[PDB]
């Protein structure tokens, strides 16, 4: 199974193009810093504003740079089943260790619809699928029973990236699906409590800016050392909330730009985080020890 | 100014391709039945599962078939501002009378980002822009001030397709945006109250199956004859209700298939409406006198 | 049948006691201004902070002052069925024309529990019962079937005070519950659309400050003259909007205090409306011609 | 500070009266089983359907039976500030170790309102106050800053009973309020993750039926032994969800009645849990080892 701090990579842009060098450097630093894995082209990587070819470039750059040192789980979802499949076919042919498929957004399929969506994607897949359940953005939910049915009927579906904010979920999924079900969290601020519930790791936003600390936090939870994990939460909380002041990845890109690791370029409809929030992010990093 | 019953056309499929003959006969029948305008490739037209080439063919076939008889407002939204500009450019170049731009879905942009979204689109447009405010699918809202500011700074933005279900909106918008603001409803079952609050029409789902009755309903509303509009509500409510028993357009396609105007084919993640719901739709059409 | 502008009376306080002189003059002025009916001790009458003895005095003073000129529908709800029966018994024994029973709040009963709630109250009643469906405060809903079932099995249940903000409701209720079902709105800003969908009136908050204009609005609606009703909306919307800038009845009490009809005294946990909002209310009253 | 498994006592009824003997026995068994504390007259104890005198009897019976062996935190909230104070004055004069004050429900006070509510209650209090934040029932929220302001300005306010379902809360409160802030959870199913976040205990529903296991679970979390806690969660999850199948305390009373510890009598508008759910609760207890 996948575990620990798995970074949901921000996608650096420069001159309206993918910043190849900044991305390679981001991935390398991410690995030498301790990340257990990478997720290129997720929501944090601004997948919605990426072109088909850019998405492919980012997945491939990430796969070639990681060079098998850590798992690479390519974001390959869509609210169109046929397109999710095209993305999944590219990911696996590119050497990806797995894919992250979000629940169809906007068109609000029924549970049977969501079921058939993943069954079709599972069929065209040859790698691990992690179901990305985030009702807050997709405007639809994946019921525990539906999730359980998908896990049971789709050999490639191995787990979930839970972003419901409902902590009964990891426990209810441990019941519906066994202990062999891969439980990953999609939200940093509550990863502490998610791990206590039997979670395996977190596809992280904060790890983009504080990779080493997030790695230690995760490793601390994996070692069952929740006291250390708490102290780490104490150090990382200001950043966890500051990174979400407005809409992610606006804060993560400001943070990484403030660190001189990329330009802070965001693509419309997203815009640069508000200035007062930029200060809060600064003090948040100073508090974590990231910013001098 | 757009008004009356503007049909949000369902996109007929056959053998995994656009059913062009069915699409043509739908637009035609729709026009001879009295519809005030057509909206090809909206959410009811399953735009999310349409290839970019299919999107274009559907818009063009509708425009060519309409032959200037009724306005054609092309769906051209996207959660990528760059992509939205591409749909708008194509549409206006194809002869569309305007465009339906939904608020960016899933990526949850701030209010300033939404404002910049529409300002960037307005700069690339040469045709009327209607803002599709539907929080329940986009997982984001467009505050009245934001909407008023967009109307003020964007010369091509002429109105809204309100799908909030909050009837204070048209009143609040009449205040913030003058009476020259084009008010259209996105929901059939509450169009009656919307028109009473000063609405100008409705971009309809029900108009797909009962074009004649809906057009009359709107005409009553427009003539201020709300007594007749209510009588029509009594006749259409069962259908308005049944068409939404599961996620739209599953219900409308079942109905048009039952009426023999196309195949009920839907694309994943969407699935055919449940059988007990098919019966309710049958009874609603019989009640509306659409079926014998 | 209840109809028109039924004022949900604010409860005037002075020196931590009911201001009886102010209450009497409010009911009187309200009646000579044209209000169709009065609802003492509703949520706008701060029933939650009223002692049981104060509740009774307010109901009785309103009834005595009304002197049979307009119907008096007494607030008698509670999240305790036993307590609701006590309020209803007192009310009818005091000469109330009916009772306003809110859905049980906070304790979130199932639909069967709500049904039994109203069935137990209907058995103790001898006067008309109106069901106050307001999900936003009660944190619970009354499905249409449940509401229809209550209407069917409870001879004293005559209608609803809809405060869902879902305009499909009156239409769906017209279907499930015949046209003999008394439809009243709980929200002023959407009364216009409610009446167009077949509503019979509105249990108003705005009618407290502009009894004359609201009564006219309702009369227009009732006469099917929606053109005039819209014109009145234009005149009342600013006020409908300002009266709800913060939690009601904070806005209405500020307005009636500014008009010199009572003290602005509110009981904790409720506090006086913010100063910038007081100004917006002032401007709204000036716009509605209520203030010079 | 308060910690561990603090039971939110169900209130046994018999012949429409408080079942004095069943309650005494419940409290004794609760103590000999390992409970770290008792909360008489909370939501689980059906405070909404209790009379002023019954509430007082239950608090006093609980205080006399506990006989100082464990803390007794009397539920003393209301959406009326004056009444919360009356309840708090009785609790402390009765020998209570603290009180549980819910955020005002139904009347939706503003944050300043909620602030003044607790400031007034704090003033009339001489014992610890735990703020019960449960937006799901109260239909209002207590912002972190508001909570922090209340903690800082009210010497008697020592902590919170968090029932938001938002795990960022314990971490954000650890930041706003220090480590001296008493963090108690209001929801059993996510207590595991709450403790990982620095939680001190849980005012429990499940502890009513499985007091010893909930005690061990809590003690396990207090000892920082999250591996054991997980195994305990594994054993207790079926009961945690089964106890909330319908509306609490309907399942808790069925469970305790199934154990022969009281009659399952519930007060309207609440009703007995559905039969199929009674079976699920049975198997849930058999799974936990409670039921033979």
């Amino acid at each position: 199974m996948f575990e620990g701090s798995i970074t949901a990579l921000v996608t650096p842009f420069a001159d309206d193009r993918i910043d190849e060098v900044a991305l390679h450097d981001l991935v390398e630093w991410q690995i030498e810093e301790g990340s257990f894995g990478l997720v290129p082209c997720g929501t944090t990587g601004e997948s919605p504003t990426l072109s088909k070819s850019e998405h492919e470039q980012v997945v491939e750059i990430t796969i070639k740079t990681a060079n098998g040192r850590v798992p690479v789980i390519a974001g390959a979802g869509s609210n169109s089943t046929a397109e999710a499949i095209a993305f999944v076919r590219h990911a696996q042919n590119a050497g990806a260790d797995g894919v992250l498929i979000v629940s169809p957004y906007y068109n609000k399929p029924t549970q049977e619809g969501i079921y058939q969506h993943f069954k079709a994607i599972d069929a065209a897949s040859t790698i691990p699928i992690i179901v990305y359940n985030i009702p807050g953005r997709s405007a639809i939910e994946i019921h525990v029973e539906t999730l359980a049915r998908i896990f049971e009927d789709c050999p490639n579906v191995k787990g979930v990236k839970d972003a419901t904010g409902n902590l009964l979920r990891p426990s209810l999924e441990r019941m519906a699906c066994g202990e062999d079900f891969n439980l990953l969290t999609g939200e940093d601020g509550t990863a502490l409590g998610y791990m206590a519930h039997g979670g395996h790791g977190c596809i992280s936003v904060t790890a983009n800016v504080a990779p080493a600390l997030c790695a230690d936090f995760q490793q601390a939870c994996l070692n069952g050392d929740f006291a250390a994990a708490l102290k780490l939460q104490d150090r990382l909380m200001p950043l966890h909330r500051a990174l979400f002041l407005e809409t992610n990845p606006a804060g993560a890109k400001y943070a990484l730009q403030r660190l001189g690791r990329m330009r802070g370029d965001l693509r419309l409809p997203l815009v640069t985080i508000s200035p007062s929030f930029q200060e809060e992010i600064d003090d948040a990093m100073r508090h974590a020890g990231i910013l001098l």
